[PDB]
């Protein structure tokens, strides 16, 4: 009901595109209210269309979906407007993606936060399955950042919303992300929150190559091949085996012996109070977590809502 | 706690736009650049006038400290510092400005419903001050400050006697005696600043004589848009006997149980349209811009 404010294009204008995806373009807005003489900042996304004729009281519908989700590690829908586009508003996160940002900081960032951001992005996920919600489009673009040290899941319930032609699974780089995809999603898609957990085992790798392309060179056609085959992504060289086997285990191909998202928040939690021991990085040691001043100051300014602590070193 | 008051450095902020001025110095829009980062967060920077020695930043800094530990929905918390030359205080931008030039600006298009429960959040805050045995000493329209219409914060607290006539008790005006009580005083200019939308209290009578037209028993007019009922809470805080003055908790309670039944206290043009926001506005203007945890705000019945 209440969680979903409903826009007209009077009360917000897009400033500034931010970057553009498969499921459309990301707008720095203005939210101007009803008479009122301030401009408040948002993020608008304007979505490319559905392959359906899809009714506007089931976009509706999805979208309240999309606003119940109340996890502080999962953004939250927070508007829409349904004229000849639709358009989603939720609050702008001025650090961006996560994938933007480890490719951006590669040389500044250390074992501590690499996986305090996996145990948050588990988080996030553990939540969406309590919920009964199916992400199917995780990956490092679909993080972001809302402070260094609090990452947030975005995105999620597009893919099932816009939809996808079958000429974008037999095609290189387009709307389906099939090298993120778990091989039953790639052959009969299926989606659960299995595969969403072997879209989360490439989403850590990502991490780990601080932004590398998962199966760069190998076509899209080929990749339900090659896993069938028995190939996978490689060892990233900061990863010990400990994080290695994790991986892989979220790559399996009967899906109920992958990892759950539950039990990959205590494995990562776990390693994150020592985080030397699991992650291998020159300069680590110079490289450590905000202080207590440091995050006090970045909650109080920017990031106000109830977040568990971040996991530190012991 | 002495990890609640970030010291900054010049290199890593930039004011940007004056926002204001005041007795105790010149507000600025600014932005803060952490180091390692490209992004440019907002903040609000107070530049005080007076330049300070390094024994007076001693003493200023450590009030900073006390001003960095006001945790409250309804009061502001200091951020930040920069000793320079000339001493400069950082908190959270709030976008909407101070509730005092609000109110003017929309003079007729306030409801009931928002002035009685700005009030009582502001009586929240005072009431957390005194269960801290805090002082504010300049409580004013001018330092309430808008997060958003429905959200309002005591700002500016400590920097009285760290560094008002019209708004001072009698017993600070002739001894300078400072207690809860005569914050409770400016409580009631405070609201009889709302309740006008922002007239300039005991207007063009000087300073010099406000001693003594209060005890003469002189007091402001009662508003036009306020029941006596309203007007009678103002007057017990400008009664010269200080502890027969309402204290804090009582107001929160006395202007709760009205702001349920708004229009029968405050009698407003036009005030069958001016409803808070349903749910759904409350919703969205938090989510966007104010995720702090506060009590809700007493609706209607
Ligand atoms: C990883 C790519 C990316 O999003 N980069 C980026 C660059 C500049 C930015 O402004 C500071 C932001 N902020 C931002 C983005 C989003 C958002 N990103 C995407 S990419 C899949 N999609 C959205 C989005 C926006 C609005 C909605 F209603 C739903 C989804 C959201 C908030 N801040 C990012
Ligand atoms: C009535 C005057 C006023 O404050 N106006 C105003 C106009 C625009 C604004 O933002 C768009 C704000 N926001 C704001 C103001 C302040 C602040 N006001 C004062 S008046 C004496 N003092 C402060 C302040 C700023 C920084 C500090 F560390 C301490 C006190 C604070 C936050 N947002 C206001
Ligand atoms: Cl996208
Ligand atoms: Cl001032």
């Amino acid at each position: 009901q209440a969680l979903l404010r409903i826009l007209k294009e009077t009360e917000f204008k897009k400033i500034k595109v931010l970057g553009s995806g498969a499921f459309g373009t990301v707008y720095k807005g203005l939210w101007i209210p009803e008479g009122e003489k301030v401009k408040i900042p948002v993020a608008i996304k304007e979505l490319r269309e559905a392959t359906s004729p899809k009714a506007n009281k089931e976009i509706l519908d999805e979208a309240y979906v999309m606003a119940s989700v109340d996890n502080p590690h999962v953004c939250r829908l927070l508007g829409i407007c349904l004229t000849s586009t639709v358009q989603l508003i939720m609050q702008l996160m001025p650090f961006g993606c996560l994938l933007d940002y480890v490719r951006e900081h590669k040389d500044n960032i250390g074992s501590q936060y690499l996986l305090n951001w996996c145990v948050q992005i588990a988080k996030g996920m553990n939540y969406l399955e309590d919920r009964r919600l199916v992400h199917r489009d995780l990956a490092a673009r679909n993080v972001l950042v809302k402070t260094p040290q609090h990452v947030k899941i975005t995105d999620f319930g597009l893919a099932k919303l816009l939809g996808a032609e079958e000429k974008e699974y037999h095609a290189e780089g387009g709307k389906v992300p099939i090298k993120w995809m778990a091989l039953e999603s790639i052959l009969h898609r299926i989606y659960t929150h299995q595969s969403d957990v072997w879209s989360y085992g490439v989403t850590v790798w990502e991490l780990m190559t601080f932004g590398s392309k998962p199966y760069d060179g190998i076509p899209a056609s080929e990749i339900s091949s090659i896993l069938e085959k028995g190939e996978r992504l490689p060892q990233p060289p900061i990863c010990t085996i400990d994080v290695y086997m994790i991986m892989r285990k979220c790559w399996m191909i009967d899906a109920d012996s992958r990892p759950k998202f539950r039990e990959l928040i205590i494995e990562f939690s776990k390693m994150a109070r020592d985080p030397q021991r699991y992650l291998v990085i020159q300069g680590d040691e110079r490289m450590h977590l905000p202080s207590p001043t440091d995050s006090n100051f970045y909650r109080a300014l920017m990031d106000e809502e109830d977040m568990d602590d971040v996991v530190d070193a012991d």
